[PDB]
């Protein structure tokens, strides 16, 4: 029954409980904003903007590129890449997700 992660404004799907790499980060933009994100290793249903950035990288080595909701535009984080064991993941935040059924 909670099983699915969808995006919280429209319901695209985006993730799966299964695919959580451990999971839950909390980090603050250099504007003090607060992001309680959940690492996946995998997520589909988003659009990846711009080209990478290491500026302000949470995680060690890797660079980031911002993942919108790709049906309805709405922030849900970022895809990492760059780094090493794994090269690449998911940063979603987690209060921008709903979880249910298959
Ligand atoms: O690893 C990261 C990802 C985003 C980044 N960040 C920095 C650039 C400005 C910005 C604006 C909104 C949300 C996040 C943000 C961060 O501090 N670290
Ligand atoms: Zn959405």
């Amino acid at each position: 029954g909670a099983s699915i992660f969808r995006c919280r404004q429209c319901g695209q799907t985006i993730s799966r409980r299964d695919w959580l790499l451990p999971h839950e980060h909390v980090v603050f933009n250099p504007a003090g904003m607060i992001f309680r994100v959940w690492c996946f290793s995998l997520a589909q249903g988003l659009r990846l903007i711009g080209a990478p950035s290491g500026e302000f990288s949470w995680f060690k080595g890797y660079d980031w590129t911002i993942a919108l909701c790709g049906q309805c535009g709405s922030h849900l984080g970022w895809h990492y890449e760059g780094g090493s064991q794994p090269q690449t993941f998911f940063g979603l935040i987690k209060d921008r997700l709903a979880e249910g059924p298959a």
